[PDB]
């Protein structure tokens, strides 16, 4: 038995609400490997709940009431996470790894719908009903093998979840664990995060507080048509990119990195399509996803949520005209540590005062028409693993397709050459502009 209160900062009610997927796609020479695949990732699953028993566990929340979202624990669910096996080979609906290809694949090839064991959003069925903390789904494909895994997002973020998953791929291969690996996975989550002193609100929380006369708040489905697409961005055109934006930064910026260097183009690139239908003069945040491990000086091993925003505002014709540097160093001047640290704490903190947390969001005030709200998940290793299944690396790794939500981005786990992937959902007239604009396309591959 155990029951672990998640993070302060789990205790966001956009966060409680979701599951993070992820889907990891190997070619499979012969069906005749498909039992040994199975049977080598639920010895795994077992092996890793022995080592682990919270990791089968599910997110529960207790003392809820009118003005009180109540508290979320981690309590135990059932013996392993549970794993679902499908048999897509002869279902003419599914992708098969020649599509997938050909394709350059995209994210339509992985519905949710169809490759992961559970929607992303609380839609449907089942999601009234446990929370398990982790969810599989093995999918047998025409010469492949698709692995989604699931996280309960109050329970991990993807920093979190990579440091699980990482540690299923050792236990599927009976590797050992090491001491600092067992000591992060167990690291008491309700106290990681030390509180400011007196505290009742400051500018720690700004942009995270809902107010009743500012639009914004959590995965917001506006009521325009809007889809996802992937673009791919080759190793070439994300150093031009960052070259592009070394050659024109701030003077009180040293450096920028790839990451903010495509961060700052799609920004900009979005900001100019918009032109063609808002004035420049409107405003536009990017609100951006930051790991706050590092400034906690927590292990990137910690599997939990420990994650929050840098927030930047400007105007659509600012954000569209000004230089590829300008834009990537307003990026980069949020990210000093001891502030990523103070405001880290003003937001634990704030919530951990308030038994009523269904005002604060970390897109609080992100309005869907002007906004850019992305997460990179560039830094993780999904790349690296093989869970003893002998097929090698994964081929892609890839977020499954679910319902578009405007101006939501992720960036996928950067491919070991370089190679950066980025979803992108935007409502059609945005979208259809992007995929036509000659500055946009001279770096950004269409996949869809
Ligand atoms: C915010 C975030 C997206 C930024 O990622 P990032 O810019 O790739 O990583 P860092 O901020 O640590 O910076 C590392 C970069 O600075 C560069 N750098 C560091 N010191 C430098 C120096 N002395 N001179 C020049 N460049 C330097 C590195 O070369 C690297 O850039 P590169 O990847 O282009 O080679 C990321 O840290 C994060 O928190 N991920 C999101 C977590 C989540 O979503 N969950
Ligand atoms: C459905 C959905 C998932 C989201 O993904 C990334 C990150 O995982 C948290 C979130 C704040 C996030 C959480 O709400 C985002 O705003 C959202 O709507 C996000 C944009 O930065
Ligand atoms: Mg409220
Ligand atoms: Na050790």
């Amino acid at each position: 038995a155990f029951k672990i209160q998640l993070d302060t900062l789990g205790q966001l009610p956009g966060l409680l609400s979701i599951y993070t997927q992820i889907s990891l796609l190997y070619p499979v020479s012969d069906s005749s490997q498909y039992p040994t695949i199975v049977s080598t990732f639920e010895q795994g699953l077992k092996r890793f709940s022995e080592a682990v028993p919270w990791v089968a566990g599910q997110v529960k929340a207790e003392g809820i009431s009118e003005g009180n979202t109540g508290t979320s624990f981690i309590v135990p669910f059932e013996d392993v996470p549970r794993v679902v096996v499908k048999d897509l080979r002869d279902d003419p609906s599914a992708p098969t790894i020649e599509g997938m290809r050909k394709a350059g694949y995209p994210m339509a090839m992985f519905d949710e719908n169809i490759i992961a064991p559970r929607k992303t959003l609380p839609i449907g069925p089942g999601t009234g009903d446990p929370k398990p903390v982790i969810l599989l789904q093995l999918n047998f494909i025409k010469g492949g093998l698709i692995l989604t895994v699931n996280g309960q997002h109050g329970a991990m973020d993807m920093v979190g979840q990579d440091a699980v998953i990482r540690l299923l791929s050792k236990a599927c291969r009976n590797d050992p664990f090491t001491e600092e690996e067992m000591t992060a996975m167990n690291l008491d989550r309700k106290t990681i995060v030390p509180y400011l002193e007196n505290y009742t609100i400051g500018p720690e929380v700004d942009h995270q507080i809902v107010k009743a006369d500012v639009a914004g708040g959590d995965a917001v489905l506006t009521p325009v048509s809007a889809s996802w697409a992937f673009f791919t961005f080759s190793p070439k055109a994300m150093s031009e990119l960052k070259d592009a934006a070394t050659k024109t930064l701030d003077a009180s910026t040293k450096f920028v990195s790839t990451d903010d260097a495509l961060s700052a183009f799609i920004w900009k690139s979005a900001s100019r399509v918009r032109l063609e239908r808002i004035d420049g003069s409107a405003p536009t945040e990017f609100c951006r996803a930051v790991d706050a491990r590092p400034a906690m000086g927590v292990s990137n091993n910690y599997p939990g949520l420990l994650q929050n925003m840098t927030y930047h505002n400007s105007t659509i014709g600012e954000i569209a005209n000004e230089s590829l540097g300008a834009t990537a160093s307003r990026l980069r001047s949020e990210l000093d540590p001891a502030s990523m640290r103070q405001r880290t704490r003003g937001l634990a903190t704030y919530l951990h005062n308030n038994p009523d947390k269904s005002n604060v969001s970390l897109t609080a005030d992100a309005d869907p028409s002007t906004s850019v709200m992305l997460s990179s998940w560039a830094k993780v290793g999904l790349w690296d693993y093989d869970f003893g299944l002998g097929l090698g690396k994964p081929e892609t790794v890839r977020r499954p397709i679910f319902e578009p939500v405007e101006s939501l981005m992720y960036f996928m786990p950067k491919k070991p050459d370089g190679e950066f992937c980025a979803a992108l959902s935007l409502r059609d007239e945005d979208m259809d502009r992007l995929k036509a604009d000659k500055e946009w396309t001279k770096y950004a591959q269409y996949v869809g």
